[PDB]
């Protein structure tokens, strides 16, 4: 295979930040080679299909039985996150115009656990009132902060009810509706869906925003605010692999990358197959760049097949389920993200629940059984164990562009950021909204 003299930029994987950055250039003008050493899209973020090669992957030569359906009707992604549908994630997608080739549903369902269970994670005033994870008194004292949350408006000092946005610390924001510890949990962990709690002793403002951007994103009758493609997330490389086309490139796979060629402490090009094509910069995953990195921890991941909906989740037929650290004695969170035959991901019965976390100890599986108990009884589980990496170098001299690995959250926050952080090294400025 043979690859022109000259790109303005060469990207590495076919992970979803590497697609997404490549389309933004792309319709930005920029004359893209985007290559992947793989015979599949994805990189780390890859969909598996059809069944038998999931059981083949996670070494279970026995494959799936009978009962789990057609195996073709099984597209499952090694990584699956929700998009929050008023997100920027979304934005940059319909900035490029790749939504012209997915198909967005609505996922059913929202919970988080407290105390031992799981309940609605509550975004109105009406679902205040009727929610089960506080009491009568608290439950209250919720509804009033969400129609201070509603009614908030940066450009007007009497909505701020006496805060400053800009000082006031969300910690004396909840104080001022004497909010519990177990409300706090909820609202900072599946409402503003922040990872920590470092955002207490921070200004309120951007946590003020995260919650109207959760309350605001869809509904009808009462679901949740995320969005998954059907077809699952394999379907956003094809889409880009589809856009480049129309911009002039097309996607290469089964692609090897023998060197990332650097003078002077700066990228000229690539070498591939016996050619070198030349690049002002380079996008890549950590894969192709082990000395440009640092590892920053290790997920697991563990795959559930089920063929129940998840028990208190009035038959959903699909969800999000945020476990905060601090309800389960834990310094990170446990997420659990379903989808099912409803997104076209799994045989006609079937339900597909991912529990994910970082890990702790020396016995990771241990970790995630409070999210697991939730789920039993399961036909199918399929444990991976992931390393997290970062850059080391941001590019501004060398030009070499590395995104970081996905972490354990279900949603696509943290990915976005990283989206942003990147364009920004390479554009010289921040991706205009």
């Amino acid at each position: 295979h043979h690859m022109d003299e000259e790109y303005d930029v060469i990207v590495l994987g076919t992970g979803l930040t590497e697609c997404i950055l490549s389309g933004i250039m792309s319709v930005n003008g920029k004359k893209v080679l985007h290559m992947d050493r793989n015979p599949y899209y994805g990189g780390e973020s890859s969909s598996i299909t059809p069944l038998e090669e999931l059981y083949k992957r996670f070494q279970l030569l026995e494959g799936p039985p009978e009962t789990m359906g057609r195996g073709r009707d099984w597209n499952v992604d090694l990584i699956p996150k929700f998009l929050m549908a008023n997100g920027q994630l979304v934005k940059m997608l319909l900035y490029t115009e790749v939504t012209r080739y997915l198909d967005f549903k609505v996922v059913e369902g929202s919970f988080v656990y407290k105390g031992g269970k799981i309940y609605k994670v509550p975004s109105t005033e009406t679902e205040a009132l009727a929610s089960n994870l506080m009491g009568m008194f608290e439950k209250r004292r919720f509804r009033k902060f969400l129609v201070f949350v509603a009614n908030f408006d940066e450009n007007d000092p009497k909505t701020f009810e006496g805060v400053d946005p800009q000082n006031t610390s969300m910690r004396d924001v909840y104080r001022k509706f004497d909010l519990g510890q177990d409300v706090i949990d909820f609202t900072g962990h599946a409402l503003a869906l922040y990872r920590t709690d470092d955002y207490l002793d921070q200004p309120c403002l951007e946590t003020i925003n995260r919650i109207k951007l959760y309350s605001e994103s869809l509904a009808r009758y009462g679901k949740s605010p995320y969005l998954y493609p059907l077809y699952g997330l394999g379907e956003l490389p094809q889409g880009f692999a589809r856009l480049s086309a129309i911009y002039g490139g097309t996607y290469m796979l089964n692609k090897p990358v023998d060197d990332i060629i650097m003078e002077n402490g700066k990228v000229v090009g690539v070498k591939s197959e016996g050619e070198v094509a030349r690049c002002k910069q380079l996008i890549c995953d950590p894969s192709y760049v082990p000395d440009r990195v640092r590892k920053a921890g290790q997920v697991i991941r563990i795959i559930c097949i089920l063929s129940h909906p998840i028990k208190n989740t009035n038959d959903a037929n699909s969800c999000q389920i945020i476990i905060p650290q601090n309800q389960v004695n834990r310094k990170s969170d446990i997420y659990v993200c379903m989808i099912s035959y409803a997104h076209n991901v799994a045989a006609q019965g079937k339900y597909i629940a991912i529990a994910s976390t970082t890990v702790e100890t020396t016995d990771p599986e241990k970790e995630v059984e409070p999210a697991l108990g939730l789920l039993e009884p399961i036909d199918q589980k399929f444990v991976a164990i992931s390393d997290l990496y970062e850059p080391i170098d941001d590019g501004s001299e060398s030009q070499v562009f590395c995104s970081c690995s996905y972490d354990a959250t279900t949603h696509f926050e943290t990915t976005c950021n990283d989206i942003k952080d990147i364009y920004k090294r390479m554009a010289g400025s921040a991706f205009d909204f």
